[PDB]
């Protein structure tokens, strides 16, 4: 069936809010991305950096991640550039393996269900790192695939993703990077069934009817996912119920839980 994939800006929003939405006695959301841990170049090293918000969530996996997983939601660690000049796309071979290993170790250590790649904000070329692509982004996907074959990889369709066609068998879903209007196409050779061509911004939300009509079109054309970006702690059930009607011939309800972020 169609998968609902939501990115939570964990600098702002407690991720438990994704579990407050119910459709058919199950969570409306199928995948939650904790957006985001960072790739950072530190000298010759490619490093995985968790900011204080991300690290807090990982340190509290049993109370901020596991409650979602216990409901059946798959929780992914988002991966994002962070202004160092090193990103997913300009690593050498050693750096690629180093970063793949750091990511796999975090997925294992924190009991996560996989990762999402958003090749954004790396600022390619700073600090003496290569200004252009080395082809590492495909090699990074392959390396993670081999390390965690049973875990999910999603790709937010931004940055050097045009390079990923050859490794797209290792990517579960790609997600359109612009909001509130479909683009009836996919990135990096993905089939309809592995792509979200429509991504709703849940902060600057469209009308429920807009979501209902577009999500009905997504379903009719056989796409495999709908994207959601920036779920907040307000009750946005009207929009999700629109999708429940349009794409799932169902309804979405809210359990009342607005979880604050006080860490
Ligand atoms: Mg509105």
């Amino acid at each position: 069936g169609i998968k609902n994939i939501v990115y939570i800006e964990v600098n702002d929003i407690n991720p438990l809010n994704a579990g407050s939405y119910i459709m058919d006695d199950a969570p409306f959301f199928d995948y939650v991305i904790l957006f985001a841990a960072n790739i950072r170049g530190v000298g010759s090293d490619a490093t995985l950096y968790n900011n204080p918000n991300v690290q807090y969530i990982l340190d509290h996996k049993d109370t901020l991640i596991k409650p979602l997983q216990d409901k059946g939601i798959k929780v992914l660690l988002g991966l994002l550039g962070d202004h160092t000049g090193l990103g997913f796309a300009n690593m050498n071979s050693a750096q690629t393996e180093q970063f793949a290993t750091a990511v796999a170790n975090a997925v294992s250590q924190y009991g996560l269900d996989g990762v999402d790649f958003d090749d954004e904000w790396a600022e390619y070329g700073r600090n003496g790192y290569p200004s252009g692509s080395t082809g590492s982004f495909s090699n990074l996907i392959t390396a993670l695939h081999n390390k965690m074959p049973g875990k999910t990889i999603t790709v937010f369709n931004y940055g050097y993703t045009s390079e990923l066609t050859g490794v797209n068998s290792y990517i579960d879903y790609g997600i359109y990077a612009f909001f509130n209007s479909p683009s009836w196409s996919t990135g990096f050779g993905m089939p309809n069934s592995k792509f979200a061509p429509y991504t709703i911004n849940l902060n600057s939300a469209p009308s429920a009817a807009s979501a209902q009509l577009y999500s009905g079109q997504v379903a009719s054309k056989g796409y495999g996912a709908i994207g959601y970006y920036d779920l907040r702690a307000n009750n946005i059930v009207s929009v999700l119920n629109g999708v429940a009607k349009g794409a799932f011939k169902s309804t979405c309800t809210y359990d009342g839980n607005s979880y604050p972020k006080n860490y």
